[PDB]
């Protein structure tokens, strides 16, 4: 069980948003706190990804690219699992110091996207996803979004993605076929949610000065440089099933 030992060992711990819960639940304060959480989580996502089995097999340029394409889905999927585990998906647990209730969902101007994130969180309960299945599915999310014109070394990526699909199947083999259908469907469902949030954050970055929303340095870079490749169709999710 080397592979699972590794995924358990490298799993990031708790990250706080730094949100001042004393201030009013305004759009500006909530989204500025979410952006800071994003910057703080990205540090952990990079360190995690670089530690995954096989990741250093990819070209160095491909290593950064897959992180910068996949972070939104990785972070939403992990938040959905934290929300399930902490509060049975009742609220969205972005961080211990930034839990969205109904009011914050409305004030954030993301109510509909939050509804979809809550549905994803609830699937963890409905499907009785185990921690092992969660860890293997989250690793596969890293290898689920790539440029249409290919990566620098596409073959190395294809081999690695194949290996993570095999590991997900092995975890299931510990019926089997039905479970695999369910888990791949759940993985695909993260992508449309990530696309909605990519569009929202891109639009918010462009108008950020007008609405007093702060974007930290790495977030502003990734959202203006890499996110538009996704929104313009140059970088696309790899779906299991026909959409
Ligand atoms: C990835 C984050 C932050 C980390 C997390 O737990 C999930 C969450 C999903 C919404 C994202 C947010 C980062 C900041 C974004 C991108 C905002 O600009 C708009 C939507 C936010």
């Amino acid at each position: 069980p080397i592979f699972l030992n590794v995924l358990e060992a490298i799993e990031p711990g708790v990250v706080c948003a730094g949100h001042d819960n004393n201030q009013p639940d305004s759009f500006a304060a909530l989204l500025s706190s979410l952006n800071e959480l994003g910057e703080r989580q990205l540090v952990h996502v990079v360190k995690w990804a670089k530690a995954l089995p096989g990741f250093r097999n990819l070209h160095v340029d491909d290593q950064m690219a897959v992180i910068q394409y996949s972070w939104m889905g990785l972070m939403v999927f992990a938040m959905g699992w934290r929300s399930f585990t902490n509060v049975n998906s009742r609220m969205l647990c972005f961080a211990p110091d930034l839990v969205f209730n109904e009011y914050r969902m409305h004030k954030s101007r993301m109510y509909s996207q939050c509804v979809r994130m809550r549905h994803l969180s609830q699937e963890f309960g409905w499907l009785q996803i185990t921690p092992q299945e969660f860890l293997c599915m989250k690793a596969l999310l890293l290898f689920s979004i790539i440029p249409v014109d290919g990566l620098k070394n596409q073959k190395f990526f294809d081999e690695l993605r194949m290996n993570y699909i095999k590991e997900l199947d092995r975890i299931i083999a510990c019926s089997c076929s039905r479970r695999f259908y369910q888990l791949t469907k759940l993985l695909d469902s993260v992508q449309p949610i990530a696309r909605e949030l990519h569009q929202f954050t891109f639009d918010l970055l462009i108008k950020s000065h007008m609405v007093s929303v702060d974007f930290p340095e790495m977030m502003a870079e990734i959202i203006s440089v890499q996110v538009p490749k996704i929104l313009s169709g140059k970088v696309k999710p790899i779906y299991f099933h026909t959409q």
